[PDB]
């Protein structure tokens, strides 16, 4: 099991001021090191934050966390349940700043809630250097759903930090799973009180979230909503980024007010949204795009399960490895499912 260390700079806190923090299994004999963000959707002004804080709190502070957390999935550290990195150090870093990982604020006088998710991610890296990550070849980081979208925003920030800091040997790589969305047009209506790119402009500014440079640089002033979409910030990024996302993924659906006897309506809708899923991945290289509606995958215990062209994904992710030491003959690493509807990959999971 993953053993819970607070940050010991108490000042990086989760959203009520409580200090942060990270779950961590070391492996004695391993050089490589998976930071795992959990995910959790945002919150982004004072009354959804209260709600939030009310009925969801372990997302907005530490002061309940649990001594310890069982690693599943990719935080497995069985073979039998984890082929990809079953031998690797693992963190868990719980998700208590409710920013998709982009705040850079304290609170204060000004602020009821401290939003500081990109700084939770430097402090966790930068204390886990003393604990053997100085020692680290590759560094993966990676997330599920809002740890996905983190994982893009903040992939290249902890290269930058890594070598700033004078460890320029360790490799750092991304896996975002389940954070890959598209601001299309919403099947029904609107209300919102969501629309994510207005509830994302507006927690930018309530969080002072922060996005990678170059994609700031594009966007610029006012639009830096555009690189929580993966399809915008991606092409900016350096480090290698492994996406992981179902075609129909229920929180895409959420947001675009489908609720699912289909008409051809909402058929066209869904078959469409898949396409236009499909489109953005056709050069991301390294990726795993099943044909299912689902959400989430790298931490569930049966991740293992589903396949896109006879190929699991701690296969495809193995592979992802074996590219970054020219194609490996029947080992690849662009995994996208090509047929239309949810569930015609047999492979689904059954929920
Ligand atoms: C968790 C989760 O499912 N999240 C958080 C991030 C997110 C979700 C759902 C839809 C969208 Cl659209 C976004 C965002 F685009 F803001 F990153
Ligand atoms: C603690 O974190 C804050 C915010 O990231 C930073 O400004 C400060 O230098 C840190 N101090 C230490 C001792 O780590």
């Amino acid at each position: 099991d993953l053993r819970l260390h607070l940050l010991l700079n108490t000042s990086v806190t989760c959203n009520d001021g409580s200090p942060a923090g990270y779950y961590l299994k070391e492996s004695r004999g391993s050089r490589r090191w998976l930071l795992f963000l959990e995910g959790g959707w945002y919150c982004f002004n004072r009354e959804n934050c209260d709600s939030r804080y009310d009925t969801m709190r372990r997302l907005m502070s530490s002061r309940d966390w649990p001594r310890t957390r069982t690693g599943t999935g990719i935080l497995s550290s069985q073979p039998e349940e984890n082929p990809y990195w079953w031998n690797a150090n693992m963190v868990f870093i719980p998700y208590c700043s409710s920013d998709v990982w982009s705040g850079a604020s304290s609170k204060s006088e000004k602020n009821e809630y401290a939003f500081m998710g990109a700084l939770i991610i430097q402090e966790v890296v930068r204390e886990l250097l003393g604990r053997g990550l100085s020692g680290a070849k590759v560094l993966l980081l990676a997330g599920s759903s809002a740890g996905g979208t983190g994982v893009l925003l903040n992939v290249d920030r902890v290269a930058e930090q890594l070598e700033k800091l004078g460890y320029p040997a360790i490799q750092v790589r991304g896996l975002a799973d389940s954070g890959w969305f598209l601001d299309n047009k919403q099947y029904r209506h609107t209300d919102c009180v969501c629309a994510p790119t207005e509830a994302i402009r507006r927690g930018i500014r309530y969080w002072n979230g922060v996005v990678p440079e170059r994609c700031r640089r594009q966007f610029q002033e006012g639009e830096e909503w555009n690189c929580f979409f993966g399809y915008k910030v991606y092409p900016t990024l350096r480090s290698p980024v492994f996406v992981v996302q179902w075609l129909f993924d229920e929180a895409q659906l959420t947001v675009d007010n489908v609720h699912l006897p289909v008409q051809e309506g909402l058929r066209l809708y869904i078959q469409n949204l898949g396409r236009e899923l499909r489109h953005t991945l056709k050069d991301v290289p390294a990726s795993f795009a099943p044909a299912c509606l689902s959400h989430e995958i790298i931490i569930r215990s049966h991740w293992t399960d589903v396949q896109v062209k006879g190929t699991s994904l701690p296969r495809a992710l193995h592979c992802w490895d074996r590219s970054l030491h020219t194609p490996l003959k029947g080992c690849p690493v662009h995994l996208v499912d090509s047929c239309p509807w949810p569930h015609c990959n047999p492979s689904c999971p059954t929920g």
